[PDB]
This record gives structure tokens, sequence and C-alpha cells, in this order.
């Protein structure tokens, strides 16, 4: 019965404009004293696991407020992070890649990695091959001086692009007179729920090697596939295939541990690359770095992550059942990243639909943002069940004409 | 180089690292208490407002407007910064570029000064330095700005941005109202944006009145292209927290927040921001800041006294930003001097980095007296030949 309104008010309401996104106006107009549930972002508002917050609390009296004098972050965090991800992703022990810590988000990290690659490569016309739909890679690419070229990602298939989808992007890059310079992969895919095939990832890695392209793999959701799913590990496939020199792995700790605002993540690449990245393109936030190191070295973190994969599975099942009671549109729950997709009832468009649904039920859902299929909705599943299931209940019990085709 | 010396330092003797603008202290206890007490609140998520956490944006706007004596009525809007005022100035420079016609642009920056030239070059401005005299406690004169404008004109560049830093990193200067007024009126005539960095505004030695650029600007009507930037880090002994503020006209902040910052960074660090709002909204934060200006004054006096005891060179303590400057004895480069001094005394100092005066040292004063004064005593009681001239006429 516990909702999100008090927290949404604290983080989204202000006396000046809070942003251009429509949902911020809906929140500003939301009736005070009535429930509101936020399922539109991969961002659990109930907060981080207690074990992590306890690490932060217990160090309040330690001198952790200054600059951090290693540009790569605290060694204790670098080590605990590389350990946790290498185990999670079954990295081989025989590797030359080194791991550096990032403290202001992996968005900024991939922006500066695109600049790092650009600095290492001969000046010329540069394409970044990015998944479409996908996360925000195209925005960083454009601002750094690459033309972003989308490769098709089907949302109706649990298994992601086929090799021919990549080939078509390479062909369009050549037709535009550009060199294919970096390929972004995101096999636990934001935000279709896909878990791309080892077949396609191996194809992508071999094609990149043939073309001399860099491969940037974003593994934000690798550890958050629904229980019973086997996530494809790009680093394992790449190193076993002998593609290492131009591999860059990026992964936020925030999506993994319900703490997006902590902004701690990791970048793993060849030594010369992480050296240029960290020095050319002092850090801070030692309190977050010290707290994460203690948490990741605690076996409770692995237990909590395992339990969360089971919650993602059961949460999706519960949402699917509710959607079946209130609606008759197509639904997907592919299990590869923690999102459910469903089609907007006929005669509605997705924005009007979500606005009306939020007014009638208090449940705020997100546009799926699929460019070739705009009128689909996406629902994030990576929340504690005691905070996700009340939102499902509101959908199942509060009537709305949003569900009825026009 | 300095970090290397620190590593070869013998274990068993005190080392005092005074070469950074960082006290290597815990942040004020009240601030850390605010962080600790909120450990069980749900503050781990992204912030959904593109200005940062509302309670912090509001508290820091109020605290700075009081500290800097801003007029109560103004159209400027204040946003929070969550990744450093360096990235913020990078994004502000890009916001300005997007609003001006294309063509070659100069950014006028203080020389010596902070690293504004690095951001300006990166975004595609040519950085043009204006002379900042370090011997005067009041900094540049109007003709120093006029010279940079004429250099800009001779290179066929449009002067597009002027960066002002009146509590100056890192000379100690406190620039005069007359100079800042001249700079604002000249920028307005030329259509230049004024970016004022006020990192050290609240950090002047007690008894020194910092010049408030925003007050002078708004009194004179120079609002439309004014941008204020100010970190909380240097003042409140918490460089690692990367919380600060930017204030500009509403349309400028919106583009900065939505497009230039907003297409790269997602707002976060709600824990730091809530802790700062609790601190700034506590009367103890103002009391602590006042007590800190007294500590900066007494620290600088104590260093000057110790220098008079062990040395016979020119020294400055201008009182406008928390730095003491002094000249190395004859026959010493600044690097050899600081390396010898650190070896003999355990006290590590910084180069002043004055390009027209290389062999000078600077000393940051913003640290607790019970931690600064032991370093001063080390300089007095540990003999060093660094203080003796190595030249003879």
């Amino acid at each position: 019965a516990v909702d999100d309104w008090s927290t949404l008010r604290r983080i989204a309401i202000d006396a000046v404009s809070t942003g251009r996104n429509p949902e911020l106006k809906w929140l500003a107009d939301h009736p005070e004293g009535t429930p509101a549930y936020a399922l539109h972002l991969a961002d659990p508002l109930e907060g981080a696991p207690e074990g992590l917050r306890q690490c932060l609390r217990e160090a309040w009296d330690e001198p952790l407020d200054s600059y951090v004098l290693s540009h790569h972050g605290l060694p204790e965090l670098r080590q605990a992070m590389e350990r946790w991800f290498a185990d999670d992703e079954n990295w081989p022990r025989r590797r030359r890649l080194l791991t550096t810590a990032t403290m202001t988000g992996t968005g900024p990290a991939m922006y500066d990695l695109l600049r790092t690659i650009k600095a290492r490569e001969p000046e010329g016309p540069m394409a970044a091959l990015v998944p479409r739909p996908g996360w925000d890679y195209r925005l960083f690419a454009h601002d750094v001086g690459y033309e972003p070229i989308g490769y098709h990602v089907p949302f109706t298939s649990p298994t992601g692009p086929e090799p021919g989808d990549l080939d078509r992007a390479v062909e369009q890059t050549r037709a535009k007179g550009l060199r294919p310079t970096v390929l972004v992969l995101n096999p636990q895919h934001y935000a279709t729920g896909g878990n791309w095939t080892p077949e396609f990832v191996r194809y992508a890695l071999s094609l990149a090697d043939t073309l001399g392209m860099w491969v940037l793999v974003d593994n934000a959701y690798h550890g958050m596939t629904a229980a019973g799913t086997q996530p494809t590990s790009t680093v394992r496939l790449a190193l076993d295939g002998g593609f290492e020199e131009r591999l860059i792995h990026v992964r936020t700790l925030g999506k993994q541990f319900a703490c997006n605002g902590w902004a701690v993540g990791s970048v793993t690449a060849m030594p010369d690359v992480i050296d240029e990245f960290a020095h050319r393109w002092y850090p801070g936030h030692a309190r977050e770095q010290a707290a994460f190191a203690g948490w990741l070295n605690n076996p409770e973190s692995r237990k909590w992550a395992d339990e969360r994969r089971e919650a993602i599975r059961s949460n999706g099942d519960a949402l699917l059942d509710a959607l079946a009671e209130v609606s008759n549109t197509t639904r997907h729950c592919h299990g590869g990243s923690p999102f459910v997709l469903f089609e907007v009832p006929g005669g509605w468009s997705q924005e009007d639909f979500r606005q009306r649904l939020f007014a009638d039920t208090g449940v705020l859902l997100a546009s799926a943002q699929i460019p070739y299929a705009p009128d689909w909705v996406k629902v994030f599943l990576g929340r504690r069940p005691d905070r996700f299931l009340p939102a499902v209940e509101a959908l199942r019990t509060r009537p709305s004409r949003a569900w009825q085709p026009r």
C-alpha cells in the first residue's frame, strides 16, 4: 500500500521549471494526498539495499570529503568492482584489460571514451554504429563529432538483431562516405528486454575486427536479467575469440544496486586507453567509492543481486497477468533487460494514453521510444515486490478509459 | 612531481601537504551529520528535475544571495551543479556558442588564473589572457582588459566571453569594484557574456570585503548575459562532493540544463545535495563560514610571522582569496626549493604558477588552525638551507 508520491515530490517538484519532459508537468499537477507510482524509469524510488547505505552511514566520521588523488579512483573500489563484474560476466582470467572507476555517471564516461577514441584515430569522417532503438549513445556521438548510424533492433523478438541488421548499417555508413569507427553493443538491451544471441555478438566482434572498428559494450543490465535467463557476455566472447585491443567495457553500478544517483561505474579497456581516458579527457566522491568497496566485498551483495533477479521474474509475471485483465493489446516480456512492453489501445497515442492512465490510476508508465513503432508503452520491473505490486494493484483495480480503444 | 615526492617521504615524520587547494580535512561536522542522519531516507535515485534537488537549489540560491548581497528582485534563475563547476563551465561555453552567430570567437581569461583556458579551447574559443598583477592586492586595472580586447581585435576574433575571478585563484587578490564595473560596462558595449567564478567569494580573510560582481552587475542593469558560477567545495572543506551552483537568465539556464548538460549527464547525488540543504538551512553553516574567515586570517598572519623568522624574501598575503605568496631565495628554482624544503621540513608547498614570475611559491590557507599551525611550526623549527640564497654578487 506504500507509494512513491512523497519521494517524487522531493525530487521532481520545484518553484521553477523542472524540465521539458511531459511527465514533469503531470507530476506537478498530481493531486496531493493521493497515491502515485513511478514505473517510467529504471530507477527504484524505494532506494538502495540497506547493506550499501549502512556502509555510507558508518563511515560518516572518516576523512573522505577531499579530492581523490588517483585519477582511476580508490584502488579498493577498482579491485572490488573488477572482481564483482568479472565474476558476474565470467571474464577469463587471461586478460590485459584494466579497470578504472567513474564517479559522474557512465553517460559522461562514454562521452569521454568517444573523445578518447577520436583522439587516437586519424582525423577523418567518423560513424558511431548504435542500436536503434537504444539508449543515449547517439547523443554523445553527435556532440563529439561522429555521425550516429542506427542498426535495427527488433523489439518483437526476444533475441535481438541478426547479422544482416549490422550489415545494413555498415552499408549505409559506406553509402554516406564515413568510416565505421566504433560499434556500440548493448546485449541486455535498453529498453526492449532483449538478450542478444552469442551468435550475433560473435558476428559483431569479428566484423569489427575486420573493419578495424572499436567495440564499446554497455553492460548496465547484464546482471539484471530475469531469473532463468542466461545473459550473453560480450567480454567472454570477445577475449575467447581473441578480440581485446579495441574492446571497451562500461557498466554502471547504479542500475545493479538501485542507486542510480550514486553515479559509480567502471570502464575496462587496454592500459593505454584507460590511461588516456582518465588523464586527458581530481575525481571525488570517495564516500561512494569506499561504501561500494565494502558492499561489493560483502557476499550479501551477490545474494541481494540473485534475489533481485527472482523479483524481476515474478514482477513481470504479475504485471502480465494484470494487463491481461484490463486490456487486450500485444505484450512482450523478453527477460533480457527488466522491461515489459505493451501496445497502446487503438485510437490512443502513447502520450495521451499515459497521461490519462496516470490521472486515473496514479501509475506513471513510460513511452517505449521505439522509432518505427511509437505507440508502445514500457514498464520497468527492477523494484522490490512490496513496492511494485501495489502499482500493479492500482492498474488492476482503478478504472480508466485509457484501456478502452477509441 | 609533488605526488612523487610524497611517496619517497620517510615513514615516521609528519608530512603536511599544503600544495593543494584542499585541506585534507573532514568536512564540517554538521555537514557530515546531515549526511549520516539521512542514511535511511530514499535519496539514492536520479533527481528528476533538470536543475538538481529542489531543496538544495533553493537553499543554495538563498545562501549565496545573502552572502553575495544579491538584490532580492532579479530575473536570474539558479540551478544546481552535481559534477563540478569545470564541466559546468564547459557546458556554459557550449550554451553561449549555440546562441551566437558562427565565427571566430575569443574567451578573455585572467592570466595567471584557473584553467578556464582549457575549457574554452576545447569548446572552440581562442583563449586570450588579460594581465593580472600579483604584487598588488587588488588585481587588474581597466587598461589590462583594454589590452586583451585590442589583442583580440588584432587577431580578427570577436571577444565573446569574459571570465572574471575577483577573489582570484591563486594570487590572493580582491579585485576592485571600479575594475569590475569597468569590465561589466565594457562587456555590455561589446555584447560579451560575463562569466564570474565566485569559488572563493566567501573565503576572504576576515576584515576583507569581497567585491560582489552580481550586485554591481544588477545594480547597473547588466543582467542579460551575466553568468554566476560558484562551487561549495573549496569553502566547506569538501572538494570531493562536487556540489555548486550556476545562475543566469532563465532561457540560458534552461538550454544549459536541458540540452548541453542534459544530453550528457543525468542529475544525481541527491545524498550530497540533501545534506548540503540541511547544512545551509542550519544557522551553524553561517557561523562556521564566519569562523572560517577568521581562521584564514589568523593562518595567514601565522605563516607570515614564521616566514619573517626563517627567510628574507618578499611575501604577499592580499586577503582576497586564501593564498599566501612568497619568492624563493636567489639561486633557487621554485621546484628545487620546494623539493629541498619538503625533504628537510616535511612541509610540501606549491608553485605559484605565475607565468611572468616563475620562481614564487603559494600556500593555501583554508584549513583548520589546529592542522595548519603544526605545519607552520615545522617551518620554524626544522632548519633548511632552502631559505638561504645560493647566489653571491
